[PDB]
DNA sequence: ATCGG
């Protein structure tokens, strides 16, 4: 029930400038009792520390660590929606671990909305394709998703969502890139 | 300004 600072949101989820951090706004909705809204929240990655020897944990793994805390009923079907700053990586095992989670728990269906494509990982295409081939929806965040996260996850205090310059442009471009990757 | 130093 603790919301997100507006400057952090507009700083990390900017699809024009790529940040050195990753945030993840997750929703968990029950499907068919009646369809309900059961869990919402957000988290961020754990920064890698060279001096202490810590390699860091990306936001996807940070969410996979939280799944036991959700008390998901194995008899019902849940839809998990991600609004992640960077697309999940491959070289560091995130896409593989998410695919592993999706295979053990077939009652959970995941859809991922990425604000930016993590093309720093040379195998980002293999990550997105692996996520698609595992039954998870892979999409790029558009204005509707940014405004949604602003209205439900951000402590806006009544201030409406003011889109940054190039939101629709970069969102369309990344949508085209992802459409070209998932062929 | 690409999961940070
Ligand atoms: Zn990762």
């Amino acid at each position: 029930r603790h919301l997100m600072d507006p400057h952090i949101f507009t700083s990390n989820f900017n699809n024009g400038i790529g940040r050195h951090k990753t945030y993840l706004c997750y929703e968990v909705e029950r499907l068919d009792s009646v369809k309900m809204d059961q869990h919402r929240g957000f988290l961020h990655n754990q920064a890698k520390n060279l001096l202490c020897g810590f390699y860091g944990r990306h936001a996807a793994l940070r969410f996979l660590d939280l799944v036991p805390s959700l008390q998901l009923d194995p008899a019902q079907i849940y839809r998990v929606t991600w609004f992640i700053s960077w697309s999940p990586c491959f070289s560091w095992g995130c896409a593989g671990e998410v695919r592993a989670f999706l295979q053990e728990n077939t009652h959970v269906r995941l859809r991922i909305f990425a604000a930016r494509i993590y093309d720093y990982d040379p195998l980002y295409k293999e990550a997105l394709q692996m996520l698609r081939d595992a039954g998870a929806q892979v999409s790029i965040m558009t204005y509707d998703e940014f405004k949604h996260c602003w209205d439900t996850f951000v402590d806006h205090q009544g201030c409406p969502f003011q889109p940054w310059d190039g939101l629709d442009e970069h969102s369309q471009a990344l949508s085209g890139r992802l459409r070209a990757i998932l062929q």
